[PDB]
């Protein structure tokens, strides 16, 4: 296949998307059949029947077993063929289908598409806020026609806020930014404190009313490959970013093909937990910003890749590209390390 | 090199599809202009004008001659340029267009897309029942986005009936009771007799007799490349076979591209010959079996070919795959034999 | 792909440009075309130097095209005139490629190749389009065929007898008199349809006047793919040198190897104040060009794979002289350029 970092955990779906009716979805050019078994456990099988290659995702569950819609072979969550209705009903090993390591955690469905012997659920990113009773989480799914790295670049960058999300987050006090970049093992963080300018649209609706040279906060954490969690906050007194009013944003990308990807987004609130109106506001921003703004930009950039590559054009970095560049380099190393292993 | 067996007869159309208005259709990646001349004889020309390559199929007949819609060159059924309206009206040999051997027989339009010197109308499969006054034939055409071999596999197989054609073709009285596969020269037959009695709703209404147990038959014949004729029958007591209530089903495939094909189907009844109403029902059930059922499965499988090939995945055969496997091997040989020739 | 990059091509009609950028691809090169506040047209590579966003999706800010992604601003020459980030430094690496552009004869010409070779002496003459003595109407069409197929089409005005049958058929066809004049960077194909019944279309040009007449359908080709035809019809043996006519603009600009832009127009010498005659011409352009010719060339493009896979070559007729010579000139230009770099 192309260049993907297969040895890592990726989100394949949101829990609400799975049920007894299989979901067919492609991850890193690998077609998967994702479904929840009767015992509530999620299973992930290669969406290719071992017999004649029909999509198992088009089948239904029979006694908790996924049945191939073509000739009826039945499989368990581990991919073992548990029933062959033909002939003497023999089930040779050649009839088992490939099963992928899968972990449901933090209201996310994680999958390991690479070497199964190398998985290890302990390396899965921490998105605990998504199931923390102290937070209220709302979110969704989006499909985007761009290489996932373009969206990683996007999420790791604050600059476009002023233009891409013009109508929304356009701080007239964005000329006085400050951004710290922390590098760790398979982890990078861009932290920013913002003490100035009475909001505009976004934070406004999140807020109520305040003013002082020290309030806002905008941060983002990146974990190995393409899983990010941001931190959007605002508060009164010289109180730490803690005790503040904030939303931790889930922004996770999973490559589908070399030129397309899956986008799992969400907002985990610390305020208005029982307020349905805020839920709307948040979902209204996600649909606007992430689906009606960032998508348009990255999809247009993807359409220009052929030209940039055909010619020897390289990007010209600005002062605000530090975080994105470092993440980009880490992802590159991971690709090389894996290619070397091969 | 998409790999087609060019030296063989293929159905390019049903008689009802042809008239004085040319039909443009691609067979084995070869664009053809098919039309019936004023004398009623069908002609098949390469759909590429010798002059500047315009589609002759977009032209009209002028005095029984197909006129190119671009600059007016006129051709006869043999591809000879019979009129050049330009200059001195000279007609050099370079102006003739390629003509394909074509035979209208058994209410089918047969064409030889390969080496014309090797044709021979005598090798054409026998589908006499289609024009036998003792039978009533109804049928149609269907386009499918799958390599033709996937549909050949399908037609040569009885095991998916229960799941794909779920009920209409379902029969718990089908089980698995000895399927005889006879291999000939350019012909293969899969014979299956089911002593138990379970006649379709249509044929049962003809058993009459005087209350008697009945046997049933589900046979199919395959001829060189991809032309099949099945035998669905039922009869009482000492069930002979040729004196039973039956339908001979025409199921012929013709490759369009490497990943698409033409499907010509039909039913030749031996019962209810004077039931125009029954005509619509039988054609509708075949259309349903193709469009809403077999098509969905084979097109999904075609969508998985890239992955299976990129990886080294081979199919895992079951007890019920004997007939399909043998036909598949015969087609393979034919490809090799032809590849060896040139 | 094989394109002759060192030549002027029409990238748009003036009416298509404004302060809102137009994104259009020419010879596989994405362009951002727009008219600055001073009225001057600019043509920039539609790829921001920073992170490659389409500048054509941006808006003008103080006469400067602003990238919609992170706000870099550029002038008509591609110079980055404003960087809102950091210390606002503007290193040379931030400038975007600008293409030589000339607005002339109600056409927007662009040089997509080596900018140092842009030789304006080569911009074709289409003066009739802005000559107050003529009335011009026209439009744009996108076609899914290699541009050379449409060049062949336009250089064979004879196809009108069949392709444009319902409007161009003539009974005096077998009496045609065609000649081919070759010259320095220019080729002309002349056609004369002697004293015959005016064609349906020529009838309209003559407000329904079915009386013996002489017809003319000439065409001029200039370096690469810019053509201007001459459709005239006049009584008995009157001279065409001074007749009722229409000079047809037929210019093609490759988009990709298998697609192109078609800029067409009609510059009348009659019924200048007759809007119904405008409709007659627009109708013809919509039917014949955007439909009739398109249907034919698009079908031919669909057969290229087969013809090439096999070793099929076209069989030329007596009426192919002009098209063949133009085809050979274009070939030479490709070779000359391939030889250069
Ligand atoms: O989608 C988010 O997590 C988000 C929100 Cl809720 C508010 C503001 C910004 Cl700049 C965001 O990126
Ligand atoms: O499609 C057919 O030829 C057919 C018919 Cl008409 C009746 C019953 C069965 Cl089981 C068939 O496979
Ligand atoms: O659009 C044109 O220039 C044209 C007209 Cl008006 C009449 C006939 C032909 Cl063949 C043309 O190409
Ligand atoms: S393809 Fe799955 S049982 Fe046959
Ligand atoms: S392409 Fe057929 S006559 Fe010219
Ligand atoms: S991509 Fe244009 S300013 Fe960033
Ligand atoms: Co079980
Ligand atoms: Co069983
Ligand atoms: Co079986
Ligand atoms: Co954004
Ligand atoms: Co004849
Ligand atoms: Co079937
Ligand atoms: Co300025
Ligand atoms: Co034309």
């Amino acid at each position: 296949m192309a260049t993907f970092v297969r040895n890592a955990w990726y989100v394949a779906a949101l829990p609400e998307e799975l049920s007894e009716k299989p979901l067919g979805r492609t991850i890193l050019d690998t077609p998967l059949a994702l479904y929840r078994q009767p015992d509530g456990v999620v299973a992930a099988l290669l969406d290719i029947c071992p017999h004649r290659f029909a999509p198992l995702s088009d089948g239904i569950l029979v006694n908790g077993h996924l049945q191939c819609p073509y000739h009826g072979l039945e499989f368990d969550g581990g991919g073992q063929c548990v029933h062959n209705p033909h002939g003497n009903g023999a089930r040779p090993a050649s009839l088992n289908v490939r099963s992928f390591p899968v972990v449901e955690r933090d209201a996310l469905i994680w999958i390991w598409p690479g070497d199964p012997a190398l998985a290890d659920p302990g390396a899965i990113p921490d998105f605990g806020c998504r199931v923390d009773p102290a937070y209220r989480t709302v979110g969704g799914y989006g499909h985007v026609d761009c290489n996932y790295k373009l969206l990683v670049d996007n999420l790791m960058d604050l600059g476009h806020a002023q233009y891409v999300h013009r109508a929304n987050a356009q701080t007239d006090a964005f000329d006085r930014l400050e951004r710290e970049v922390i590098v760790g093992d398979g982890e990078i963080q861009a932290l920013m404190k913002i003490p100035g300018g009475t909001p505009s649209v976004l934070m406004a609706k999140f807020l109520r009313g305040a003013n002082t040279p020290v309030d806002a906060w905008n941060d983002i954490r990146w974990n190995k490959v393409s899983a990010m969690l941001n931190f959007i906050a605002v508060a009164p007194e010289g109180t730490p970013k803690e005790q503040s009013i904030h939303s931790r944003g889930t922004h996770i990308l999973t490559p589908e093909t070399e030129a397309s990807c899956h986008y799992f987004f969400g907002s985990s609130r610390n305020f208005g937990i029982d307020d349905p109106e805020m839920d709307g506001v948040l979902r209204s921003w996600q649909a606007q910003a992430l689906v009606k703004e960032d998508k348009v930009v990255v999809e247009a950039i993807e359409r220009r890749r052929a030209y940039v590559e055909a010619n020897g054009i390289r990007p010209a970095m600005l002062s605000c590209d530090e975080a994105a560049v470092r993440v980009s380099r880490e992802i590159e190393k991971l690709e090389q390390l894996e290619a070397a292993r091969l």
